[PDB]
């Protein structure tokens, strides 16, 4: 299909002082970048595996397409995410469901917070929309390993806590970089997500 | 180029009193057929992914794809490592290395057997071929992972050590299963695969 | 303290026609004995590993602490989830429970059993609480890993699929052995198991 | 036992301009002083346990003891590895076994140089020595697994490939880090610790 790194939907410094600009022209012009081309390398080796039917080759790509892969589609939706206008609460149908999984808004903000604070190396911390269940649920995914793809759950919020993501800004102090990073939380795409999942 | 189940190179009973009929009929025609068959359909949900460039869908096949098509690898090698005339000792080279890596002919079956032994859950134990440092090594791997896709190593000798493939003939007493299949090992055919690797 | 062998609540053919007598003879006093009697030897060289400090020795034990552990646990947990009255379906609010979280008894059967089928290599289907949330839950866990200790749900019915489990009956119709299964369950324990949770 | 923060063996400045001192003041007062501080709190929780035979809590705390246990010996390890004298090459029966194992010093570098940069997330990369087959072996290992405690392997040199042991100062191109860091290893380190393994 050959991926193409997204146009970021604001400026590198739209988002200060919660997030500078530094950060945000590291992490989508290096590495995003640098999942979205060797995804695109590694899809066509796998392309050429298949025809072959090297089974083998298949297998040892794995690890490559999982991680670039995931890394694409995590950053991809983490940009959208995020807003200069962004910040406060939700409105509407999400928050009613906030209230009713989590009992308010502040708890919910706590219990992602203390997933994201918990991943243990690299990772992601996930709003997500259980559709089996049809109610929200809060999970954790190491390295760049995708929602949807592991677990089924429909992503609504990331929160990026690989180091690059903050550490130049806030060094070691993880839960920094999360309570600044609420400020600026684009509840509007967070909103058509939950309604997409509805009919 | 669809993957088919390989006919057996000798009747379901020729492993007697080794490895009775009915877990060889059992474990080649029901298992094994069902990894290949499913592989099949997997390869072509996969194919479907990869051509519209849904990594998603791509990512969420991953398992199905490891766990059948190693499952029709290892034991398409497995068939091969068996015969009823084999046992004994190999010869040649292949003996040489296994004195020069392991020290002994008998040390190199402690550490297989050990190594067999050791999977917790279901496995395989091999013997292997490391191109890089250009000798024999041991590694054992979890639920029908194959070799090669995962650790780079060339399969030599595989040691199916699932419960299916002893069960009904000595129980959960798997050391007496390891014991009676070096009896029909075909250091004929290890040794084929061991000096294509060197040249 | 030191962990036993808990004697089987019912004589080993109580069970038959749905799980012969074989089988469990050999699941409770030959599988279940080994997981116990080594999970004493762990724990003695674990607590010998914690004196000295040694997080080395600590790190290398873990994997047989957890596989002996949780085969301990699980089992002790099967058998009780089993009784020759067993059978049918449950009542109370355990029953209102199965309704409101799957929609209806039959419906929680197939989501278990599919997650039971669905285990790849050797593991067990588990219904479950969770506590955070207040309602049940299904999950599968692989090899001897316990819900309550990788998950924090509170177990409630365990299936064991490991093939030892079923195989000398069913062979490697997993789908069989779940379906005779269901005529056995003790229905009376795991509603015990529910109310305790409950306060 | 009660495990302590080393005092480090040099200024945290001692190694520029390789790593800067802003980095090396993170690294062990920050973040190496969490893990021993949580490793305390861990143990203590665990002696608990197992005074209890609560097997349950033993299991739950193993990620978190692998975890900060790992990093107390990878960051205690990794200090003795870097000084102000160090770089150049390692001579005596140490780089006698390089050339032999790995054919020269600059091919032992580039492997180990792309087993630190093939890490997919967080980790290490390590050259350690194999007790059983008494040569050198190159291997990565995630997060804070330790290579002793996970592989059996004796670590000889480590690598940090953690973002935070660079990001800093190099940024996102991690291949200029370790370039860098071969100016400050301590050979001298590192050939104590091979000499240890041999009698
Ligand atoms: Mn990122
Ligand atoms: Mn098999
Ligand atoms: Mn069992
Ligand atoms: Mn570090």
């Amino acid at each position: 299909m050959k991926h193409s790194l997204p146009d970021l939907p604001y400026d590198y410094g739209a988002l200060e002082p919660h997030i500078n600009a530094q950060i945000m022209q590291l992490h989508h012009s290096k590495h995003h970048a640098a999942y979205v081309n060797n995804l695109n390398v590694t899809e066509e080796k796998y392309q050429e595996a298949l025809a072959k039917g090297d089974v083998t080759a298949q297998i040892a790509l794995q690890p490559a397409l999982k991680f670039n892969g995931g890394g694409h589609i995590n950053h991809s939706i983490f940009w959208t995410n995020l807003s200069p206008n962004g910040g406060g609460e939700p409105k509407g149908e999400l928050l009613e469901a906030i209230k009713r999984d989590f009992g308010s808004f502040d708890k919910f903000k706590e219990k992602l917070t203390a997933a994201s604070v918990g991943v243990q190396g690299s990772g992601w911390g996930w709003l997500g929309f259980n559709k089996e269940r049809g109610h929200l649920q809060i999970a954790a995914c190491p390295n760049q390993d995708p929602l949807q793809g592991t677990t089924g759950l429909i992503p609504l919020l990331g929160i990026d806590v690989w180091e690059h993501a903050y550490y130049l800004q806030y060094k070691n102090v993880r839960p920094d970089y999360l309570k600044a990073i609420w400020n600026v939380i684009n509840w509007e795409n967070v909103t058509e997500r939950y309604m997409a999942c509805k009919k």
